[PDB]
RNA sequence: UGUUUAUAGCCCUUGUUGUAAUACGUCCACUGGGGACUGAGGACUGCGGCUUGCCAAGGAUGCUGACAUAAUGGU
């Protein structure tokens, strides 16, 4: 099959059960809101 | 000074509004937030929920950025 296999039987990680679910933003950050930038260049 | 709701009212008992409210106690296998520390394990098995796939259910993954530097780290 492949060429130059590693001399170590690879350790596959255990199947994680972390499912990505949609972020629930703050109830006060509706579109059209005026906001204040705290960090960054602005 | 003396009296008995009058041109203020109060105290006691009962009825009512009443299945009154609140406080306190207790409980919810009811629920909304904010912060902190930790991520041990390493294919598959298990117990469960959902609808075979999915799942927060036998231990962290995902999306990114900066720097790739003495920056982290050590002496």
């Amino acid at each position: 099959a492949a060429k130059y296999y590693p001399a170590y039987r690879e350790n596959v990680p255990k199947k994680a059960r972390k499912a990505v679910r949609p972020t629930k933003l703050r109830a006060s950050l509706a579109p059209g809101t005026v906001c204040i930038l705290l960090a960054g260049r602005f």
